[PDB]
């Protein structure tokens, strides 16, 4: 959580009642500017995994990036020449989903003019996924390290990164666009995960034109995802629904409390998604081999998703998505130039804009 600082100003609080009732309806399809990339197909084999059918998960050693707004090389090139406003699928499904978020989180943004640039703070946890944030009663750090928040974030983000890259058909020739991957050397591409990147174009009116880079995980014979997994570590603990007692004749159920004890997460996942334009939200459902240790774990089951129509099941509404942006864009825009920082209360169900020194970062 950031340290607010005595000399930051606040220049606006904005609780999360005001910000679920902004709207900006009709923000088209994202215009792809570049895209960018190679990425693998999906192994269709493990549409069979169920319950019964268990697969180990695997531990697949590949590179991620998550490089922030200011150093994307490919941002840094359009906004010589296109957009006013420039961003990250994540930083975005952050402030989007920002009215069921939880856990703290803060966005720093740059206004030069009329040209806004929100990035993440350089070594943080931004990346983190989070386990049972919108619990009734949420993990505590209670204890050893095994079922700590912490913990509990590192595993969620581990069986992520693995279960993307296992689900894949190493040996399918891939889908490569024009342009290779913007974050390594063609000599060592072979060492980065499988992502395929669009930089896309949004009018948000009121001359507002945002340019932010997406992005899929794999290809389906083409249909491009987003490759998520959800995962189990204490039912009993977690006061949830057991997944091999239930998984067979009430995947539902099991949805419907991911939804209710992870609804910030399943949300920033399908608005990454959204903002790509994925035809499918490949989930996975893995879970411990042994709910004592968090170094081992099994695919339960696999289940996909049209991103648009998820959308309206987990209550999440892109008008409202766009009307939060715009609105934070529009503070921003009528500041002074400099920096300024949205953060998420730790305690409150509010964001608050500060203005923060230049050099505070
Ligand atoms: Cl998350
Ligand atoms: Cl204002």
């Amino acid at each position: 959580s950031v340290t607010v600082r005595p000399d930051w100003v606040t220049i606006e609080e904005m609780d999360f009642p005001r910000l679920s009732k902004l709207t900006l309806p009709g923000v088209k399809e994202g215009e792809d500017v570049l895209c960018c990339g190679a990425v693998e197909y999906y192994d269709k084999s493990y549409d069979r995994v169920n319950v019964k059918n268990e697969k180990p998960l695997q531990r697949i050693d590949r590179i991620f990036h998550t490089v922030t707004t200011t150093d994307d090389p490919v941002i840094r090139k359009l906004s010589k020449t296109e957009g006013n406003v420039y961003a990250t699928d994540a930083i975005l499904a952050t402030i989007m989903c920002c009215t069921r978020s939880n856990y703290s989180w803060d966005i720093v943004i740059e206004k030069i003019g009329n040209k806004l640039f929100f990035d993440k703070r350089d070594n943080t946890e931004f990346d983190l996924l989070t386990v049972n944030e919108t619990s009734v009663e949420p993990p505590q750090d209670d204890g050893n390290s095994l079922n700590s928040p912490r913990n509990l974030a590192l595993e969620a983000t581990f069986i992520n990164h693995n279960f993307s890259q296992q689900v894949l058909k190493s040996n399918e020739p891939r889908y490569k666009f024009d342009e290779p991957n913007p974050f390594i050397s063609e000599e060592e591409e072979g060492e980065v995960a499988s992502v395929a990147y669009r930089y896309r174009k949004w009018d948000l009116n009121n001359g507002i034109t945002l340019i932010a880079r997406c992005e899929h995980d794999a290809v389906m014979q083409t249909q491009f995802l987003t490759i998520k997994a959800l995962n189990e570590w204490d039912s009993k603990l977690a006061n949830g629904v057991e997944w091999r007692r239930k998984l067979d004749t009430q995947r539902g159920a099991v949805l419907a409390n991911e939804l209710r004890n992870n609804a910030c997460k399943l949300a920033k996942w399908t608005v990454q998604a959204l903002l790509a334009g994925s035809d499918q939200l490949k989930f996975g459902y893995v879970s411990r081999a042994s709910v004592r240790d968090s170094s081992k774990h099994v695919i339960l089951e696999t289940q996909q998703y049209k991103p648009n129509e998820f959308a309206t099941q987990i209550n999440l509404n892109m008008d409202n998505a766009w009307g939060i942006l715009r609105c934070i864009i529009d503070i921003c825009m009528n500041q002074k130039d400099g920096k300024y920082l949205i953060m998420k209360d730790p305690n409150k169900p509010m964001i608050r804009l500060y203005d923060i020194p230049d050099n505070t970062f």
